[PDB]
């Protein structure tokens, strides 16, 4: 099983009418998986969205009192019955590295921590994430009848989006980390894939080097991520990395070629570890000096050349409504990586590349 995929971060707080857009797009565009957020952590999170998913520890979907107010957990039952029709496949990612949704920074706020890497190494705040993490895969979806456990339309659980740990660059903390939460997981549901949904990074690995000795921070383990020690873990069942030179540091000249290497070279890896590997994000700015479908073009080239087994672009949105309404009803294009079902050449590549893998 190969793949064109995407992303999408909004079906778990959107309306019908924007979710079934989103899915109706994908699969008219013969996009086959679509990687989306399962978490909404914090109560001022939570309340910016009218949507309840984890405002506070313990507290699973709508706090006892508050009405008029959406529950998660249902927008994406309602995300997960859709996709179920539409056939779509979906990769759930459980917490957020980043601060958007609340992401780790808002458990250690709940736990009294002072760093964001707290998240890995505070026993109350793990066990709150495998507290939640168990309540949304035992969770029953109200459209189906069918617990996410057991639910195909879901092929993935992974741990956590574009997971960083700085304050330890020997890799270990987040070894350690995505052993004990990838187990926890498979204890849970013996049925699904199990990814990280890390970035991909390197940790100083002989006959690694950059292209262009640009955004060396990314193959010489600054994020302390070891991508290869991670892919080794019994547990994790593939390796996810994302690709985004533009934010790296690389010039816009080198975008395709370091975006190559970067491919190549996590393919060459994962392919001698024996597992299947994922570039689940990836994005060039639209506004790049540069032919953004020529890059698109060059890298699903590879992926498919190579054996990656999938290429997921960030990201993918459809019709919009209210304050997320753009010039044509779109949702809008707010970082510059949006791609509609529309005649842009981007559009019109990730179509003839669906109907490839």
């Amino acid at each position: 099983f190969r793949f064109i995929g995407s992303n999408n971060y909004y079906m778990h707080y959107k309306s019908n009418r924007m979710i079934d857009s989103v899915l109706e797009s994908a699969r008219d565009m013969g996009i086959k998986v679509l990687r989306i957020w399962g978490f909404l952590d914090g109560e001022s999170y939570c309340r910016d969205k009218n949507t309840y998913m984890h405002p506070e520890p313990g507290v699973f979907g709508v706090p006892e009192g508050i009405s008029n107010a959406q529950n998660g957990f249902e927008r994406l039952d309602y995300t997960i019955a859709k996709a179920k029709e539409l056939g779509i496949k979906l990769i759930i990612v459980l917490v957020n590295n980043w601060d958007d949704f609340g992401g780790m920074n808002q458990y250690v706020r709940w736990f009294g921590g002072t760093h964001h890497d707290d998240f890995y190494r505070d026993e109350r705040i793990k066990e709150e994430y495998k507290k939640y993490v168990s309540f949304l895969i035992n969770h029953v979806n109200v459209y189906t009848g069918v617990p996410y456990r057991e639910e195909p339309t879901i092929m993935a659980w992974e741990l956590a989006n574009e997971l960083r740990c700085e304050t330890d660059k020997s890799g270990n903390t987040l070894v350690e980390w995505v052993k004990e939460m990838s187990s926890y997981i498979k204890s849970l549901d013996p049925n699904h894939l199990v990814a990280v949904g890390d970035e991909g990074f390197f940790s100083n690995y002989e006959g690694f080097k950059p292209y262009g000795g640009e955004a060396e921070w990314a193959y010489n383990g600054w994020s302390g991520v070891d991508w290869k020690k991670l892919l080794s873990i019994e547990t994790v069942d593939f390796g996810t990395f994302h690709l985004y030179p533009s934010h790296w540091g690389v010039s816009p000249e080198n975008y395709a070629q370091w975006g190559a290497k970067w491919i190549e070279d996590h393919i060459k890896i994962a392919k001698e570890i024996g597992k299947p590997v994922v570039l689940e994000e990836y994005g060039i700015p639209k506004s790049a000096p540069v032919n953004r479908t020529a890059i698109y073009r060059l890298w699903n080239d590879l992926v498919y050349d190579l054996g990656g087994d999938g290429a997921m672009f960030w990201m993918l949105a459809g019709i919009g409504e209210g304050s997320d309404r753009d010039e044509r009803g779109y949702y809008p294009d707010y970082d510059g990586f949006r791609i509609v079902n529309d005649d842009s050449p981007e559009a019109e590549l990730i179509r003839e590349y669906a109907k490839l893998f």
